[PDB]
């Protein structure tokens, strides 16, 4: 063992991780802003520890290939090429099975995001249709979950989906883009939902969620720093901060 910086591996979305704007260039950790980089800050004075933020070569989530080898942020903690993972990074249990995860930050669901004014109210219509495309980001939680389901409605989806090499997009801004131009609904996550909503008021969420899970810090199986960042995650929670840096980073606009 030896004292040195952690290394935080991470990836952009909005709101969590972006490339501040500024008009001096900015080198290092000073090129970041968002949720997540505010909630490293606390984590980090918490702890006492100073930080290198990598984003992740692939720009990926992290998903098990046909052979079970992992890719994405998961994959740089199973090689120790990082020491966290300060992301919106779901929780679940087949990850489990390869990293460790503090306990959750944030709490979240799957849902769909889709256009205003249609008569789409469930995940159920779009498993009953054929005109309206649907999918989710690849390499993903939101994907895993249909790729493994055992309910007949979330295996049909996960056919359709799986068949067009349209539906599964490489990152959120992809599948927005899709929904903005195409008669496509995304599958996605309930706390991005909320962002998008609130800043685009075409747009809506479909039905509630059809699960529930928590986004955690993500380290290598067995580091000790898994159990001292929930300790500090339950200090900030208490601390009213983590209401606080949400609400500073869904600020939201005003939609009618
Ligand atoms: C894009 C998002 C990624 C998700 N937060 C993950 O960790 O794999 C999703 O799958 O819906
Ligand atoms: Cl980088
Ligand atoms: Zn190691
Ligand atoms: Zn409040």
């Amino acid at each position: 063992g030896s004292n040195r910086s952690l290394i935080v591996t991470t990836l952009l979305e909005e709101p969590f991780v972006m490339f501040r704007k500024s008009d001096r260039t900015l080198y290092g950790n000073d090129r970041f802003e968002g949720y997540c980089i505010d909630l490293l800050k606390e984590l980090a004075h918490i702890l006492g520890f100073s930080y290198e933020i990598r984003l992740v070569e692939d720009g990926k989530y992290g998903a098990q290939d046909d052979k079970g080898q992992w890719n994405g942020m998961v994959k740089e903690l199973i090689d120790h090429k990082a020491d966290l993972a300060v992301a919106p990074l779901t929780i679940t249990h087949v990850r489990e099975k390869a990293i460790d995860f503090s306990k959750p930050f944030m709490t979240l669901g799957v849902s769909i995001l889709y256009r205003k004014g249609t008569p789409i109210d469930s995940a159920d219509d779009l498993a009953k249709q054929t005109k309206i495309e649907y999918g989710a980001v690849k390499d993903g939680a939101t994907m895993t979950f249909f790729k493994k389901s055992k309910i007949s409605t979330f295996e049909k989806m996960w056919a359709f989906m799986s068949s067009k090499p349209s539906a599964l997009v490489k990152n959120n801004e992809e599948g927005i883009q899709r929904t903005l131009t195409a008669d496509y609904a995304l599958l996605m996550e309930s706390t991005t939902i909320e962002y998008i909503t609130q800043r685009n008021c075409n747009l809506t969420q479909i039905g509630g969620l059809i699960d529930s899970k928590g986004y955690g810090i993500g380290t290598p199986m067995g580091s000790p720093y898994r159990d001292k960042i929930t300790i500090a995650i339950l200090q900030l929670q208490e601390e009213d901060k983590l209401h606080i840096m949400k609400e500073k980073w869904w600020r939201g606009s005003g939609c009618p």
